[PDB]
């Protein structure tokens, strides 16, 4: 008996997950729900396409859904409502708002008697647990997270004359690392450890100066980052512009022990994590386990359809 | 009340541990146990220096004992000898050996009430967390692991003529790391993943070719493994082969797409001592829940190892 997933959000995530699903012969999408009319979206798998106010009529059909939409604004709304009638997994990001977010899916599944895990992902998800593992192996100390990946741009940029195209990523500070790697124990805030970077190809003609200066008069460019723009070429783009990861250091009174991640060619970490959450969160709801959960909470066997003996002997 | 400890075994892990449990205020060190006559044993802390004989009548005194024996001869007998007893918290290595040692372990614990964890630390332990998440991102592909550590030199090689000095290190082959990035996905064995590096300082009057080969054919530990020989000045041994990072990476290749998992050491910050406190304090907790039997790190939840309240650490961590 295949395990019946249900995809809230049809944006690059959601596509991510339907992707996921097809490496998981273990689990049948059985439906994409959508912020959009469902006429208008084309999903590419063969599967029922329904509006998001149609899922209250799905709960027999589906064993978990997967929320796959914004942190900022459409999980807040969607986290503690899927949950009064469904299994869920999300990757809900705001760290400020994680407690108040899990208390109202909590407050919802224990209600609805279901299980919803919150905040499953690189980070929050994996970066926690290294968090988490950093300080109870070294529990006197500091912690520091570094990211470098990709991030969305402020179709802004991309309507200034004379911007052929634009990217933009997030870079750990190398002086603030390093401090971090010596043993110092600095402190840091955000805008010391991370910069921004922008990179930008120039239509043949364009002035890199006015396009800088019009780049920075964009609504919010200066909130919490510094930013550098370097204009490049298309060429250069491609080739540099490439792996996301990062890192997790625990300091202490030197102590130094790092965990990292490295991801190469999209692998789609986040969109097939949720994918193995579903099924731990499946295996729970089915011992009679509810209420929210985050990665704290959920045994790693859990994760994989691999028997727990088999883990054993192939993994240990 | 603290959740009462006691050590098994005082050698370095044992050693790692006690320090680690001085980090710990809900914890306290009850008393150290051993092979060796107990007064010539020199702990660093106050604590109580006894036979392992002994153990079974501390019963009521402990809640946890961490077992930190060697893999090839002491656990084995050890793990399921205290899990009668006790719950139970080790480091057993021994991938291939693993199952058996886990079902023995298990029905002494069953038969007792108690929770024993084992095979925790850096690998076994985080590594295979590495491994599984690898799988589960990733269920079309292969996994590699690789490790660079000192070694414990269980030493013969100091005996041979003509070596003043030496230092051994496990290397991984580059070559055989540039295949795995590169996305070959090549079919590599364990004697292609690894190297033994030994440095090695000269005797006055040594003949280098008899100490090379004579290390090279040496019967030891790390015979699975190639042993590539280094002779250096005892000046560049102190400056570029001393104190080096333990660390390696997880990598999970799939498809083209590659997942790398990390992890460095530096300083000895004594990871698989200090995680043998942590998953102490877990086994506590399953037991004073009224859970029994066996567990990996599979069967783990992370919170269980802080002293933290779940709601702490959402707030602080996640
Ligand atoms: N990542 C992981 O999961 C890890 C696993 N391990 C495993 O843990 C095992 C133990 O490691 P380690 O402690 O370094 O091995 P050691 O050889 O240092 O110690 C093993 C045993 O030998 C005796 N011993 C050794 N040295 C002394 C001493 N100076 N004084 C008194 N007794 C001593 C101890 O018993 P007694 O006190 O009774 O004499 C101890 O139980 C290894 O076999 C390894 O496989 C280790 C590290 C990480
Ligand atoms: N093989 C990697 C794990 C090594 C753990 C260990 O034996 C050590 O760190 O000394």
């Amino acid at each position: 008996s295949k395990i019946r997933i249900g995809i809230v959000g049809y944006g690059n995530l959601g596509r991510g997950v339907e992707a996921a699903i097809q490496q998981n012969p273990d689990m049948e999408l059985v439906a994409v729900f959508t912020r959009r009319d469902p006429k208008t979206v084309a999903v590419k798998s063969n599967v029922k396409v329904l509006h998001v106010d149609d899922a209250q009529s799905y709960k027999d059909e589906i064993d978990v859904m997967i929320l796959c939409g914004g942190s900022a604004t459409d999980l807040p709304e969607q986290g503690p409502y899927f949950a009064q009638y469904f299994n869920t997994i999300d990757s809900f990001a705001t760290h400020a708002r994680i407690p108040d977010y899990f208390d109202a899916v909590n407050a919802a599944a224990e209600q609805s008697g279901k299980v919803a895990i919150i905040s499953v992902g690189w980070d929050p998800g994996l970066f926690s647990l290294n968090r988490l593992l950093g300080e109870v192996v070294l529990p006197v100390g500091n912690t520091y997270t570094f990211w470098g990946k990709g991030v969305s741009l402020g179709g802004a940029i991309r309507r200034i004359q004379g911007v052929k195209n634009a990217v933009q990523y997030i870079i750990p500070i190398d002086e603030a690392v390093n401090r971090v790697r010596s043993g110092e124990n600095p402190e840091l805030s955000t805008r010391e450890k991370h910069a921004m970077e922008c990179f930008v190809v120039l239509e043949e003609g364009a002035d890199p100066a006015k396009v800088e200066h019009e780049i920075k008069t964009m609504p919010n460019f200066f909130d919490e980052y510094d930013t550098t723009v370097h204009f490049i070429s298309e060429e250069e783009l491609k080739q540099n512009h490439m792996p996301n990861g990062g890192f997790v250091i625990r300091s202490g009174k030197k102590q130094i022990i790092e965990f990292s991640l490295n991801l190469e060619s999209n692998p789609m970490f986040t969109s097939s994590a949720l994918v193995a959450y579903a099924r731990a969160a499946y295996r729970l709801s089915q011992n009679g386990d509810k209420g929210a959960k985050t990665v704290f909470d959920i045994p790693f066997g859990l994760l994989s359809p691999k028997s727990p003996e088999d883990l054993r002997k192939e993994l240990l």
